[PDB]
């Protein structure tokens, strides 16, 4: 609703994750505050130009990486970002891959996910007196995921077209029992830990969303389990392939999502009682 | 304790789900507010006569469906009931299938759940210094699961006589990999999300309680993902079935339930510490 | 921080679970009270010796078992332990069988668990600036493991040497669908409810944490499903050996932990960003 400085939209957003505080990309950047009905977001968003296309970017964690996966506030986070305008978001995000062949440094673009939060405390934008179930059997926007899995190719780097991200609570990593359910018994792919509530609000607010992911570690299956200071090392050592994909694929994105191509972009349409 | 207006009683509840917000059945309604500690039920309790019998019915997303399953008070509702003097509850639910056999229109009368909630703030009335565990192996009354079985064949409706029930968070639907993991890893048979807590605090209460769901929807797994018009056009179709099924069975409940097809009767003798 | 009376400190702590809420074992006992930033812990800290070690015990349940699982104030707790200057943190737990070699009255020494809890509001001391992602890959102290398998093998008692510990929310125990996911799926051996977030702050505290449980019933695999009348007279009929188990263990405790043998005892090293 209001916006200080006044009047500021943006077109696409870019969520970052561990590793990525600063927009890099953005020319002629402005700190916005922007105001939601549950409080700060993680931190000024950084509105800018990239080759004429207008970008917001929101660090998840804070700079810093000041505010763990529980912690976060998702709703003041996807509120903003559609107050400002935007039809498209890209997330990047670091993950653990629970397969030999999704190896660190691979990029993957997720089709699927699963929930195993439990400490997110809101789940949706509605809790009444409209009552919504979006539906989100293909919960990301597969528009944006092959543009993504498009512009990976071009420039050469691996990017892994279908993965499964089970999303757990944290902020421990798994254990050893864990990690074989995830792997053996639900057929996982990928795991993280801030994906949900995420995904679920910019469904809801209608937006195209996708996830880049880039896998750091393999959880606990190699000689060393995955720590904390591995994940953000290698992400950082990474940042830069991160960033030209983003710089190849925005420009891109100046035109709209296709509606068939977009599960959630008339997702209210059918789901509000 | 207190109720408006004074000295209302009753021996049959009845908790209508989805499509279910005004009574129908009922002769003579008094709409009554009850006190309890844990401050509003999810509307008034309808309180009337069927066949001699005394119902009350509370709907439990309110009249019209303001209440999504995560925001529902549920130890107000179950204590409410228990303060008018109810021995019956029946549940009556929407729910999706996951196997080819439960179809859209069916009955099923459950007789196990499966817990994957994580959003619902409280699962038990007995927070301390009695502690209650109460045993649940078997969560549903058998004798009102006999009866409402018995209902539906009579009146030549299709009851599928068990079924295990996935209660899932919401309000969000299931991605296509979670429901792959409630079919064929977890082998559920249905899907909704209001029966937890709902029912936890009912066997508590020492109530005897059991579902009456109807099939509106396959998951993800048909043409069509499940949607919330769907659901809700499925079930006020169909209303008027779980309408006769109910007339038939509430004037069979004028006794008691049978201590040794109770298993949540005399659940407090051997749970509190 | 502050603690009355001033100037107590004790180098080994014990955590008692069902039917262990006085020490028994401490000589000179002492009640503690114990600052926190969480408000209170269960109840008392009771400091005193066993063989010129100092032994800080703190019952979970708190005297008479007015606390149930998931009430428990697990910040507090650990932080009073912490600042008492324990090092090694032994838990006598009661817990069910998932396999019918795990007999009650047995002793089990986990080494791995799952956690299915969904309502305990705190799941780490680190909610930022400082994001603490600790490794949990092994999350049992195995210095302390291998002290109680050896304690139990002396003293002639059934102590099992390894076991998958599923903790769940409660305080209803599980129904019998949820229990064949357990131990046909999941493939655990033994079920409780208090582990986590225990574990968790143990870890993140940078204490040596084990478990000393006791199989006090097969879950819904018997005859007769767990009742807790049931387990709480079966941990009663088995305290003192239990109490035995402590008096042999606790005098050799006297070092400090062996760090190539303590996953968490510099869990902060490669956690913290
Ligand atoms: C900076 S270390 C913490 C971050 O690592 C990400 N992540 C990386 N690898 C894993 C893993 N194996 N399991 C869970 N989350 C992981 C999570 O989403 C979290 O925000
Ligand atoms: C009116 S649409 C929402 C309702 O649908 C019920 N339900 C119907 N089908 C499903 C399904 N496939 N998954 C989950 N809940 C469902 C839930 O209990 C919820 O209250
Ligand atoms: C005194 S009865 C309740 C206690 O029993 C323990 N426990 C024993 N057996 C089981 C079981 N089968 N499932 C879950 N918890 C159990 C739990 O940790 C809880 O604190």
């Amino acid at each position: 609703e209001i916006t200080r400085p006044p009047g500021v939209r943006a077109h696409v957003g870019v969520i970052g994750g561990s590793g990525l505080y600063d927009p890099g990309i953005v020319e002629n950047p402005v700190e916005v505050k922007v105001s939601t009905p549950y409080g700060n977001p993680s931190d000024f968003i950084v509105v800018g130009d990239v080759a004429g296309v207008k970008v917001a970017f929101l660090p998840r964690h804070g700079r810093g990486h000041r505010i763990p996966p529980h912690a976060i506030n998702y709703r003041a986070n996807i509120w903003a970002l559609k107050a400002l305008g935007v039809k498209w978001v890209i997330s990047v995000s670091a993950v653990g891959s629970l397969r030999e062949d999704y190896r660190p440094g691979d990029f993957v673009v997720p089709d699927q996910f699963i929930d195993m939060t439990k400490n997110r405390r809101h789940y949706t934008f509605y809790d009444g007196p409209v009552t919504v179930h979006v539906s989100m059997a293909d919960p990301f926007c597969e528009d944006l995921r092959q543009r993504l899995i498009d512009s990976g190719r071009r420039l050469g780097y691996t990017v892994h077209e279908r993965g499964t991200y089970v999303c757990i609570e944290g902020p421990r990593f798994s254990t050893r029992a864990e990690s074989r359910v995830w792997k053996d018994v639900f057929k996982a792919d990928i795991i993280g830990m801030t994906l949900v509530p995420e995904i679920n609000l910019a469904c809801e607010a209608q937006l195209c969303y996708a996830t880049l992911a880039m896998v750091t570690d393999y959880d606990v299956w190699a000689d060393r389990p995955v720590t904390a200071e591995e994940v953000e090392r290698v992400m950082i050592s990474n940042v830069e392939r991160a960033r030209r994909m983003l710089y190849d694929v925005i420009p891109k994105l100046a035109g709209e999502p296709e509606l068939e191509r977009c599960s959630c972009c008339r997702a209210l349409d059918t789901a509000a009682i």
